[PDB]
Order: structure tokens, then sequence, then C-alpha cells
């Protein structure tokens, strides 16, 4: 569809999987990744923060290497789209940044041009085949995910496909997004990366009782929490009026201890699994 602020609009919406991150002010409402409303501008800021020659240099190096900077209050999250699964060519990156610089700016379409020699394609990816140690089955890791009988059930916490309980954030589609490794460091190293509006939050309340756990919900007179201890987890209402203080901790309420609780085999299933969600 070339290389086009219109083309990149679809692209973001679309196959770029951006949107299932990022919104753009009341359109979308994804929550992972920042509000996106205004980049242009931004990006300006960022740039000269960052010692950049322009905000569009910015825009690339935030899709080429997203990890060299991190916008405050978000983690590592964001994916390289040029590898898999998510494999966005290289005429789709520059279409998408022309889409970016609409966002408050107009498009230097040459300018991004000259970009284009910085961005890898995708056909030509260095990422190596995942492949487990054992021969594993996503149908296999589907089980393994919902089975209560283990001292850990991922669906006790996590939905796919209207099946599970809401704690952590639905997986559906995850595996059309995410990496192998980014599922086995969200497995086995749950506060490296919080998906935000996750977090933990430590609060006091005037009777000096604490609670520590994610707001499920957070209405003008209570707060519920989820708590969890030993994979289990409970639900507190806490009245408003009634809280002291309360404090977002860099922790998730994921499980510390899983590389204890599944085998090698459910281990390396689960992550088949997830690498199906489409
Ligand atoms: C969720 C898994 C994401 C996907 C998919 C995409 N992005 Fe993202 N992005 C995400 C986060 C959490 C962050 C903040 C942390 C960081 O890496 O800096 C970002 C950041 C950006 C930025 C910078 C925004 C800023 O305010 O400075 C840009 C320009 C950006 N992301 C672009 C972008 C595009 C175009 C995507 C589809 C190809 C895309 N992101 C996907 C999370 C996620
Ligand atoms: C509730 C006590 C949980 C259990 C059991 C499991 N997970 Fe979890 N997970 C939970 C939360 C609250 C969060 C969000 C905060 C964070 O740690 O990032 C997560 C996150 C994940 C993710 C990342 C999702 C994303 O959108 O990027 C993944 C891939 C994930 N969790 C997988 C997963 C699996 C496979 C589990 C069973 C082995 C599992 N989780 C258990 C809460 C809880
Ligand atoms: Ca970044
Ligand atoms: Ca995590
Ligand atoms: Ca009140
Ligand atoms: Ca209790």
């Amino acid at each position: 569809t070339g290389v086009s602020a219109e083309a990149g609009e679809q692209i973001f919406w679309g196959d770029g999987q951006c949107s299932t991150c990022h919104k753009i002010g009341s359109s979308g409402s994804a929550t992972r990744g920042p509000d996106q409303e205004g980049l242009a501008e931004r990006a300006e800021e960022r740039a000269k923060e960052l010692g950049l020659s322009s905000g569009l240099e910015y825009l690339v190096e935030s899709i080429i290497d997203p990890e060299k900077y991190v916008v405050e209050g978000f983690d590592k999250i964001m994916p390289r789209v040029y590898d898999p699964p998510i494999m966005l060519s290289r005429e789709k990156i520059l279409a998408v940044l022309a889409y970016l610089q609409s966002l408050g700016g107009e498009p230097d379409l040459d300018a991004i041009m000259k970009f284009k020699d910085k961005i890898p394609e995708a056909s030509k990816t260095k990422v190596k085949p995942w492949v487990p140690p054992l021969a594993v089955t996503a149908e296999e890791g589907e089980q393994v995910f919902f089975d209560e009988s283990l001292d850990v059930t991922c669906g006790k916490c996590h939905m796919v496909n209207g099946k599970g309980q809401k704690v952590g954030p639905e997986l559906t589609g995850i595996g059309a997004i995410q990496t192998p490794q980014y599922f086995v460091e969200s497995i086995l190293e749950p506060s490296a990366v919080i998906v935000k509006g996750y977090e933990t939050v430590f609060v006091i309340t005037a009777d000096g009782i604490p609670y520590n756990g994610l707001i499920k919900s957070d209405t003008e007179e209570e707060l519920t929490l989820i708590l969890e201890e030993s994979g289990s987890v409970e639900e507190v209402v806490i009245p408003k009026d009634e809280i002291e203080d309360m404090k977002k901790q860099e922790v998730s309420i994921h499980p510390g201890n899983i590389g204890e609780l599944l085998s090698v085999r459910q281990f390396y299933a689960v992550i088949e699994y997830l690498r199906s969600l489409k």
C-alpha cells in the first residue's frame, strides 16, 4: 500500500499490531503502551532530551530498538515488529512512520525514505527458530494452562477466548504479538515487565490494616483489590474513606515460583500454547 500516512494508519490499526497496545486519544482502548495522541510533538521533545537529530529519528529508534529508551511509567514490553511473530515489512514500517508524524505533525516522506537503510527487513530476520528441548504441542499446553489440579493454574488468573478467570490480562491474541522469549520471562521473571494497570499497590487503612494486591476496580466509594498467596487469589473491598495511604509497587501478583511448580514438559507446552494464540 506504499509509504503514505494513509497506508500507515491502516497498518497501525491492523497488521502492525500497534493498536493492541497504543490508543490515540478516544480512539482505541489499549493501555499497555502510551497514548500516541500528540506523538509527533512529543518526539521532537524526546529527541532534544536524547541528543538525537530530529523527532523522526526518535520515532525510528522507537521501532527499531524499543528497549533503547523506555518511556517513563512503562516497562520493556514493546516487541521488535520486524522480527517474529509480527514480521512487519520494511515498506509497512516506513508507512507507519509517516502515520506517526501525522499525529500532530506533518509527514516528511523524503526524510522517512532516507531511514530505509536502518529498518531491518522482516524476511531477513536473524531470530532463530524456537525449538523446545522435548516434543510438545499447543493443545498439550492448553490443557496445562487450565488444569486446576496443578500447583499453578494459569487460567485462575488469565482468560483466553472466554475461558478462565480475570486477574491478570486476557491473553487472547498474544501469540500474534509477543516472542517466546517474552513468554519465558513473563512466566519465570514476572516482575521484570509489569503490564500497565496490573501493578501491585500497598494500601494502609486508618485502622492500620495493610493490604497488598492489584486493583480490580476503583469506584468513588470502594477500592477492590485482588490479593495473592501461594497461587490462590482473594478479593477485598476497602472503603475509600478508610484509606490512609496507597502506593504502586513495581511487583507482580503473577507468582514468582513457577519454575518450581511446572515440569520441563509442562513449561514448554504452555509456551507453545501461548505462541498459538493468534
Ligand atoms: C505492546 C506489546 C506494544 C506494541 C505491540 C507496540 N508498542 Fe509501542 N510502545 C509500547 C510501550 C510500553 C512503550 C513505552 C516504553 C518504550 O519502549 O519506550 C512504547 C513506546 C512507543 C513509542 C514511543 C512513545 C513515546 O511517548 O515516546 C513509539 C513511537 C511506539 N511505541 C510506536 C509503536 C508502533 C508504531 C507500533 C506498531 C508497529 C508499536 N509501538 C507497537 C508498547 C507497545
Ligand atoms: C494470578 C495469581 C496469576 C497467575 C497464576 C499467573 N499469572 Fe500471568 N500475570 C498475572 C498478572 C497480574 C500479570 C500482569 C502483571 C505482570 O506481571 O506483567 C501477568 C502477566 C502475564 C503475562 C504478560 C501478559 C502481557 O499482556 O504482556 C504472561 C504472558 C503471563 N502472565 C502468563 C502466565 C502463564 C502462562 C501462567 C501460568 C503458568 C500465569 N501467567 C499465571 C497474574 C497471574
Ligand atoms: Ca522505547
Ligand atoms: Ca510480568
Ligand atoms: Ca466518600
Ligand atoms: Ca485472607
